[PDB]
């Protein structure tokens, strides 16, 4: 069941998975959600994705020493929008290790973003380059091409049937695809479909704008994403 930790919420997903639910009063739009992942791997643990501010990102990281009690290794963040990359210095305050997409890390200042640390770089497939995710234990990350942002990026957690897709991927009732301001509408779709051959074992698709679903959120992004083009 959800658990409320002062203005967040967190829900187990697997044995060493939970999910992060963190929300901005964006006037206009309504009070919106945001998930990310937190992950044990022996002892240690790896965010997927900040809170959307600094200060939630110091209350995801509380609620990591109370409920696991183990350091936090390292952090990756899957592009450079508020929801993802917001809480960046509570990270660096907290002395974690940070990742992304080396496009985001250039995007970054440019939409009001600190940089991660490190920048992880892909190959022509989409697989990240080993070298520049080091100690990523069974985080898996791959690159599925322009879709919701040109930098976005997804994650597998090996050991799981679990695949965050961020904010590339909306669940199966999604009336629409949600912020576009930065999509490549021409791409998505592909994009959308090859999150979904990267991790074809995965039957539990997380996202950053809807709960925990199974793999008809792909086909169903997928299909609207095809409305795109
Ligand atoms: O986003
Ligand atoms: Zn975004
Ligand atoms: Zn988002």
């Amino acid at each position: 069941g959800d658990q409320r930790f002062g203005d967040l919420v967190f829900r187990q997903l697997a044995p060493n998975v939970w999910q992060h639910t963190s929300y901005l009063d964006m006037p206009g739009f309504g009070a919106v959600a945001s998930n990310g992942l937190i992950v044990r791997d022996g002892g240690r643990v790896l965010v997927v994705d900040t809170a959307w501010t600094d200060d939630q990102t110091a209350q995801i990281l509380n609620w990591i020493k109370q409920e696991i009690n183990l350091p936090v290794a390292l952090a990756v963040v899957t592009h450079a929008h508020q929801d993802k990359m917001g809480g960046m210095d509570a990270l660096h305050a907290a002395g974690i290790a940070t990742y992304a997409n080396a496009l985001s890390n250039q995007l970054a200042p440019q939409e009001g973003m600190v940089a991660a640390q490190h920048s992880l770089t892909f190959a022509a497939n989409g697989w990240v380059e080993p070298a520049t995710a080091p100690n990523f234990g069974p985080l898996k990350v791959f690159y599925p091409g322009p879709g919701h942002t040109s930098d976005n990026i997804t994650v597998g957690i090996d050991g799981t049937d679990i695949a965050f897709g961020g904010c590339l991927i909306k669940d199966s009732k999604a009336k629409s695809l949600g912020n576009l301001g930065d999509a490549d509408t021409e791409h998505y779709a592909a994009s959308a479909r090859a999150f979904g051959a990267a991790f074809p074992k995965a039957s539990m698709i997380v996202m950053s704008h809807s709960a925990p679903d199974s793999r008809a959120a792909i086909t169903h992004t997928a299909r609207m994403a095809d409305k795109l083009r």
